[PDB]
């Protein structure tokens, strides 16, 4: 057929991604990203990762499956890239070429989607769900082929993974009753895969029964228009009355209007920091900041000491932080510039300790839950490489946003696994930023700047669900800029994000003159009360910080940040959600 | 003569509303006319709370001087605790009273007269700032309102804009005089009824006889000023009299709907609740003020230290306790006489008089706040046993120009039998209820309803969880001033998943609880760690400042 025509077309799909795996949805889910960029093209947008329930209310098998995959007849691209046209075009919606496939016309697709809503409806009168979408840049020629090798790609992982097309260009079609021939299959599969293998083959035979372009539930399920509304907001297919924007705002308020349900409680974003599956909103996450150069030099001595810097690891980990934010920059210890540590060897060293000594301590089997996630605050590709490579960290914390060095980007993608990334906003170095404090709207230029690193990051297939943002407070703001920023943090309320207000000098500018820090060297009696103020100021922050859901706080002091956030968790923490009106009523009537 | 001065003592209830235009002494003119009330006219048995009111569309040296100088009155004070009042429970009911000795009118003509004075007051105010507010209850022995309001008169001429005391009601009365002339001797005659005359009187009974032109019970404008019915609310919401279409609480409600309705403006927004820790106005749910703790056992000099390092740490009030073999006296006393005279001695800032703390007492104990009040070292009673213990104390709480404030705190047991009487039906609202109870039961006793602090008193007879649901539950105090002590205890640690780690968790969660403490508005905290918890609080009310 045309099918199968070796004339290269570069086309945009849509697809959904799904799993019940609650454990292991993040290793399912990521493991089939994978197989698509491999198999299919280049992933150029992601939604988040949600958690849904219907709208009423096996892993060693992965890992050695990686070893064991066929070479894909097409070379995948790690280049970076600014925009896609194709990916411009299919949002205008402009004119590409005609279908391959037989396309139906409005009226006639609308009929048999309808068809299988009713019928299908019948069928469950006689579960968690966790959902991803992505548009793909893909080589394949049309929906069909594509669908053969979703089939091909779910069954090397096989209701553990269930991949569908929602979007192929601007086609509307509907294909009633697909007989394929095992031969046809082969020759769709080995014109884009270096090929019991046959018994795969077979299976697939009884699978694809029909096509759906637009998938049928696109607009009927709202955890499609969820995802459809992080990624393709303004996108109007022919087929739909509505932007998938308009759509999911209808969808929602009709839900609230008809039913008194708010779809959305139900219904949650997750972000991912290392393997597990994090929910938006629902936890203030304590970072500890273990800074090499501060470790090391401050008190006035000139070596390092990766003992004593693993001991402090340790102490964090005991005082109940859950990720570890470590940091290095290339310093002078002497009077003169003379000689000189680089950032490789501050931390480096110090990671590679740490993993030594946690892979002993760690004797039994159990004690790997309490393993710290870890951050890297580096913008050297480096120095985040070797990091990588040698399996040391989890997360970079980029302070220029990736704008350094934007290529320390294609280091957060591997094969099978992924990085999770924070960007900061800041401008100039620290010798510069006090005096670029000019700002046209402070709180938005701020967020429409992580807001397009984002975008940049995403159209180059890192997951929009391991990006997290960082206003940065203190660095090119005035200490006014820094409490407006705090001020209106509700603007990140879509968004995972990760603050650091931490013995900055804003704190001190909050207090009117009208022990929490441990020494380094002797400091006076009257800076020792500063210190104190500045810390308990701090934790006046994480109080904050914790009403208004703030995702993940950067600390020096671990235990005191742990013990405030107890407490007001506890507060929090309720029985009975309407036992106070009870209780009321029951005093009424005494 | 004419049975207006007619020989026989009898009870009547009033209703009096007391107003002044000057904020910074608004307490102590109110306070002066309150006393002058309870001496001259019988005993207050109620009060509302203070209030600031904007009205509807849109130097002192001389008080204290009177107050040396005051004629005795021929009727007698009695001091001792009431249980009841029948005389006002009569009031409330409102049954079977003596025959008004004025002549009264009927429902129909005193509307007419009243929305007369209405009309012609409306004409010359359309011919043409703040305004503090207090009712009370009088159990008086004054004959009737007229007699009243001559005392009244001359009460505002001893004080003499500065003082305006009004009538409210006077038992079950409509009572309605158009053109009233009275006699300089007639009023002599009267005031010498219920005063032992001769500083000056002679000018100020000349004065009087232009004051008294008409007599109106109730008052013309009882139900058509905001700030009367919100201070009658506070005392008397059940109220009903002939002339009013529903009860106080009713007609209060109504005309705040009707202020939303018609308008669109909370009216409650510009007139707010007061209450006094000294001699100053706090307005009610406005500051999060910290109370360091002075914890005294064994040196006076060292205590008096700590108390200024206090001060300076941002502690507007200092609580000092010796209970918690020297006794009680001996530890708390010497302290506190030893801070008044490093306070004294330190006048080489003149303009610091403000910058003084508030002190308080952790105390139950009769002797030692007596000796307190005595030799002026004190501004509150911190009773945490509410006044149970020795309710004598109450008696205290009032010198002739002075009124103290009181926290009373909720517990149950001793220390040593607390922690097994945790038994409750209904945990927040028994104890709610308890303080209110305690509350009625000085208001009673003429202690000013906004000089009463609650204390729902965490640790004292309540399991960790019971604690901790206390303060989900602290809202259930908003209409309330509201003083708390959370700080080192027991249950903070419960709230958590080498020894002076256990130490720094405690006042970090304590820190915690000052935060939530800031968001729920609680009027005093109680901590051990000033520095700490002020530093919390001014980052908070920094992040909350919006300036344009
Ligand atoms: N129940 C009452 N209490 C007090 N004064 C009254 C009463 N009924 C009538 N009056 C008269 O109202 C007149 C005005 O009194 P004044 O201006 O001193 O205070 P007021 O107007 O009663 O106070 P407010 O402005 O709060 O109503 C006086 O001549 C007084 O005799
Ligand atoms: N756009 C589409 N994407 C994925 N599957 C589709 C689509 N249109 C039709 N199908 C068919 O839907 C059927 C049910 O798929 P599943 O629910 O994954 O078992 C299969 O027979 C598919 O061939
Ligand atoms: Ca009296
Ligand atoms: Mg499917
Ligand atoms: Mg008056």
């Amino acid at each position: 057929e045309l099918i199968l025509s070796e004339e290269n077309k570069t086309n945009i799909a849509v697809l959904n991604l799904g799993t019940n795996d609650r454990r292991n949805a993040v290793l399912i889910l990521e493991t089939a990203l994978h197989l698509v960029e491999k198999y299919l093209g280049k992933i150029i947008n992601t939604s988040y990762l949600y958690e849904t329930v219907p709208e009423y209310i096996d892993v060693n098998y992965i890992n050695e499956l990686m070893q064991n995959l066929e070479e894909s007849k097409y070379e995948e691209n790690k280049e970076l890239i600014d925009k896609c046209e194709e990916y411009e075009t299919f949002l205008k919606n402009g004119k590409v070429d005609n279908s391959i496939l037989k396309e139906v016309n409005v009226e006639n697709y609308l009929l048999e989607c309808n068809n299988i809503i009713v019928k299908n409806d019948e069928i469950m009168k006689n579960s968690y769900f966790y959902n991803l979408t992505v548009v793909v840049k893909t080589f394949v020629n049309d929906p069909l082929s594509m669908l053969v090798v979703i089939k091909y790609i779910e069954e090397l992982m096989k209701r553990i993974i269930d991949i569908d097309i929602l979007f192929f260009n601007d086609f509307t079609i509907f294909m009633k009753n697909i007989k394929l021939e095992k031969n046809m299959i082969y020759k769709i599969l080995s014109k884009y895969i270096h090929l019991d293998p046959q018994e795969i083959i077979n299976n697939m035979v009884d699978n694809i029964e029909f096509l759906s372009i637009p998938h049928v539930y696109t607009t009927h399920r709202y955890s499609i228009l969820l995802c459809l509304n992080d990624m393709i907001p303004e996108y109007k297919h022919n087929v739909l009355n509505n932007t998938i924007r308009c759509l999911y705002n209808k969808y929602v308020s009709r839900m609230k209007e008809q039913y008194n349900i708010n779809i959305k409680e139900n219904n949650k974003r997750i972000y991912v920091l290392k393997d597990r599956i994090s929910y938006l909103k629902e936890k203030t996450n304590i970072v500890g900041i273990l800074n090499v150069n501060y470790d090391s030099f401050s008190d006035g001595g000139i070596f390092v000491e990766p003992k004593r810097a693993v001991q402090r690891m340790f102490e964090m980990i005991n005082e109940g932080a859950s990720v570890i934010d470590i940091g290095g920059e290339s310093s002078a210890p002497f009077v003169i510039p003379n000689p000189k540590i680089s950032e490789r060897d501050l931390v480096v060293p110090v990671l590679q300790l740490f993993q030594k000594e946690w892979n002993d301590i760690k004797n039994k089997i159990v004690k790997c839950d309490a393993k710290p996630i870890i951050s890297i605050d580096t913008i050297n590709y480096n120095v985040f490489k070797e990091c990588v490579d040698n399996d040391l960290v989890d997360i970079l914390n980029d302070i220029s946003a990736c704008t350094n060095n934007p290529e320390i980007i294609k280091l957060l993608k591997k094969k099978n696994k992924f990085y999770s990334v924070v960007l900061m906003h800041k401008r100039g170095n620290p010798h510069t930023m006090d005096k670029l404090t000019n700002y046209d709207n402070l709180v938005y230029d701020i967020k429409n700047y992580l807001e397009q690193r984002l975008n940049f990051l995403v159209l180059n297939g890192i997951p929009r669900y391991r990006i997290l943002f960082d206003i940065g407070l203190g660095f090119a703001k005035k200490h006014d800029q820094s409490i407006k920023l705090l001020q209106n943090i509700h603007v990140y309320d879509e968004y995972p994000l990760f603050i650091g207000y931490s013995r900055k000098r804003f704190i001190a500018h909050c207090m009117n003159d009208q022990w929490m820090f441990q020494m380094n060297y002797m400091r006076k009696d009257k800076d020792q009360l500063l210190y104190q103020k500045n810390i308990c100021g701090g934790l006046a922050i994480a109080s904050y910080s914790y009403y208004k859901k703030v995702d993940l706080i950067r600390v020096h002091d671990v235990l005191e940040t742990k013990s405030v956030l107890d407490v007001l968790t506890k507060i929090d923490q309720v029985k009975d959600p309407n036992s106070s009106s009870v209780d009321k009523l029951a005093a009424a009537l005494e």
